[PDB]
């Protein structure tokens, strides 16, 4: 939020922003660059105020307006801001059923009070449980991995650290893996989806200890496949979040176009979080900035809105 890039506008005023939006909206032709320059200067909650007083004033809703009158990765990204974090996720979910990448991405990244409304949402937005669809979508291990992680119930004991808990549960992985001829997939499941992830952290620091390898290394030996992928995909996302978003941003823009659903999303999900942290991630690891990579990748007004939500560069 601190790590947010895109903040509360100050002195804010809904009813100048609708004036003005509506303004550019009935503009011949359509004055994007106003309506991009105000969506992602506001934060999420402003943006919600905005959506009402401009229905009120016009008697059109703002989404359904701006579904008219945009098209093609700006009206994505439009759109997805306009949604609350909650719908928006929830609506990703839904579009990622298949795409295993994206639900991890999804569901590893959010806190447990972020599940929850993500699910009361979904359920209500599509009149089914979250969890029958991932039944549905999937199956076997990583089946299992996804419902227990879409539960949002990973232990909260604050950051009381429990440091023989640590231990067992290092121990525990390397037993259920590395140590022993197959392996113990429901215990790694458990282990993974019941502790918070700063115990978590610690856990595969402690790890280290017991076993050869590390926890990705030890996934790569160890299974096979989509739960294999799954996996590491998860534990990256626990033992540095950031970074995890950097890579799969960087990944999104390799070589000719873009993943443009896994760059918006992470752009539009991000920006009010740790946007600053992934930035700091990214240069780190691959030299220019986020802003770099965004501005060589996407053009015209998409390109415009996503560099606001990336922030500049440092
Ligand atoms: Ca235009
Ligand atoms: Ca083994
Ligand atoms: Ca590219």
């Amino acid at each position: 939020s601190a790590y947010g890039s895109v903040k509360a506008y100050t002195n804010f005023d809904a009813e100048r922003d609708a004036l003005n939006i509506e303004t550019a909206i009935k503009t011949k032709g359509v004055d994007e660059v106003t309506i991009v320059n105000i969506l992602t200067n506001r934060s999420n909650e402003q943006r919600q105020d905005i959506a009402f007083a401009y229905q009120r004033r016009t008697k059109k809703e703002l989404a359904s307006a701006l579904k008219s009158a945009l098209s093609g990765h700006l009206e994505t990204v439009i759109l997805g801001l306009l949604k609350t974090p909650a719908q928006y996720d929830a609506s990703e979910l839904k579009a990622s059923m298949t795409d295993e990448d994206s639900l991890i991405e999804i569901i590893c990244s959010r806190t447990n009070q972020e599940l929850q409304e993500i699910n009361r949402v979904y359920k209500e937005m599509y009149k089914t449980d979250l969890e029958k669809d991932i039944v549905s979508d999937t199956s076997g291990d990583f089946r299992k991995l996804m419902v227990a992680l879409a539960k949002g119930r990973r232990a909260e004991d604050g950051s009381v650290i429990d440091y023989e808990l640590i231990d067992q549960d290092a121990r525990d992985l390397y037993d259920a893996g590395v140590k022993r001829k197959g392996t113990d997939v429901p215990k790694w499941i458990s282990i993974m989806t019941e502790r918070s992830v700063c115990h978590l952290q610690k856990v595969f620091e402690r790890y280290k200890s017991y076993s050869p390898y590390d926890m990705l290394e030890s996934i790569k030996k160890e299974v096979k496949g989509d739960l294999e992928n799954a996996f590491l995909n998860l534990v990256q996302c626990i033992q540095n979040k950031p970074l995890y978003f950097a890579d799969r941003l960087y990944d999104s823009m390799k070589g000719k176009g873009t993943r443009d659903k896994v760059l918006i999303r992470i752009m539009v999900s991000r920006s009010e979080v740790d946007m600053l942290k992934i930035r700091s991630e990214f240069k780190k690891k691959y030299g220019k900035s986020l802003y770099y990579y965004i501005q060589q990748d996407t053009k015209g007004d998409y390109q415009k809105a996503l560099l606001y939500l990336c922030g500049g560069d440092d």
